[PDB]
């Protein structure tokens, strides 16, 4: 169905790779191209935990799901209040699987390029214009030689700038606000607060600001602060953490010194909008050349409520089944009938994370 042709995929992310995975095992000459310089590039940001009804699945269908287990970390959860514990839910025997260990996402991105052919990979791809040709489009990268592909899949994320061949939507605000960052040996740098994770990962809510962290991210503490963007933004300046700091001491001068001592522990903060693409219009049913796009450039939204790669692990097992299994006339045809599958889930989703956000930065979540 694919036969004489090959496939660009645009991003290796977690999605992009299990995309890239997927295809190639079923003999589909697949390249994918990635902006991150090397292998070896760090991956900021929290774990992943793949869930039993999708994530899984997908990684089942790469027979990868035992490796995902002996790497991810199972964890217990935590819910304190701006000083104390108040649930404490330790991992079971029967749910240690029960989806969702959690796996640092370095460590999934080494399972999956395992997986996959030699130079299947091309690093230090940053891919930015898209050009329709005759049959095969061509592939612009900064300062690369050019590519051409049969079928182009945007996997490259949340704030992708290539989309305009599928849809004019854009991606928006959604008005809450996320700064992350990461401590070492968290043991001796934020004891008080590492010893209330107590190997759990642990979230609080207080006064319209939420705190989320893993205490055990490959040894590493990982931690979120949201909430709902202030009005006067912006205003804070991510480069500098002395503005960082004053900031989240101020937001939190009500809070127990434990989780005081994580702000002033915290060498750099990472600030980001929290975004949605909405699924909100149909995409264009012209299109030059077979494209499409899966994960966050498909639909991201907001992470509060555990929607995210899930999701895009699911558009991967769709699509490469329509693609594969050629059930269908057209490569065109195997695509709309992913992107009529994923409307369906992938708005529930949003929906449901949209409604969760909302719920959550009520300045009164009780909760
Ligand atoms: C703060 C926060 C916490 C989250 N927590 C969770 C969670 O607990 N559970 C969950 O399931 N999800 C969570 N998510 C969502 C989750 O991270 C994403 O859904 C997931 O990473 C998306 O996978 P992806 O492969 O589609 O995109 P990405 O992980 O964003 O990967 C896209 C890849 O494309 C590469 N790329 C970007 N631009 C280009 C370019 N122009 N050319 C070539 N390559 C390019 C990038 O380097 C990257 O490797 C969270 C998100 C946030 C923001």
């Amino acid at each position: 169905l694919l036969s004489d042709k090959n496939v660009a995929i645009i991003g290796g992310g977690p999605v992009g790779l299990t995309m890239a995975k997927l295809l190639q095992q079923n003999g589909i000459d697949v390249s994918v191209y990635e902006r991150d310089n090397d292998r070896e590039a760090r991956i900021f940001g929290g774990t992943l935990d793949l869930h039993k009804g999708s994530g899984q699945e997908a990684m089942k269908k790469a027979g990868l799901l035992q490796t995902y287990y002996d790497l991810a970390l199972p964890m217990g959860v935590n819910i304190a209040d701006e000083k104390g514990n108040i649930l404490s839910t330790k991992n079971v025997k029967p749910e240690n699987r029960f989806d969702n260990p959690e796996i640092n996402r370095n460590d999934l991105r080494a399972i999956l390029l395992n997986s996959l052919e030699n130079d299947t990979v091309i690093w230090d791809r940053k891919l930015v214009m898209l050009e329709p040709g005759k049959k095969k489009w061509t592939l612009t990268f900064e300062n690369k030689p050019s590519e051409t592909a049969d079928l182009v899949i945007l996997a490259n994320g949340g704030m992708s700038k290539v989309r305009k061949f599928v849809t004019d939507t854009e991606v928006e605000e959604t008005g809450t606000f996320n700064i992350q960052a990461d401590i070492h040996q968290p043991e001796i740098n934020c004891p008080g607060f590492f010893q209330l994770c107590n190997g759990n990962r642990l979230m609080a809510s207080h006064q319209g600001n939420l705190l989320f962290a893993n205490p055990n991210n490959n040894g590493a503490l990982h931690f979120g602060i949201s909430f709902k963007t202030p009005d006067e933004w912006t205003q804070v300046d991510f480069q500098n953490r002395n503005s960082v700091v004053d900031f989240l001491l101020k937001e939190f001068s009500d809070w127990d010194e434990r989780y005081k001592e994580l702000i002033h522990t915290t060498l750099s903060f990472v600030g980001l909008a929290t975004r949605i693409f909405p699924l909100e219009k149909p995409w264009k049913s012209k299109r030059p050349l077979p494209i499409t796009m899966i994960g966050d450039a498909a639909h991201l939204m907001p992470p509060f409520a555990g929607q995210g790669v899930n999701s895009g692990l699911v558009d991967a097992l769709i699509l490469s089944d329509n693609l594969a299994d050629g059930k269908f006339n057209s490569i065109e045809e195997a695509v709309k009938n992913y992107e009529q599958q994923m409307f369906i889930y992938g708005k529930e989703a949003q929906e449901e994370s949209t409604q969760n956000e909302i719920e959550m930065f009520k300045p009164d979540f009780t909760f």
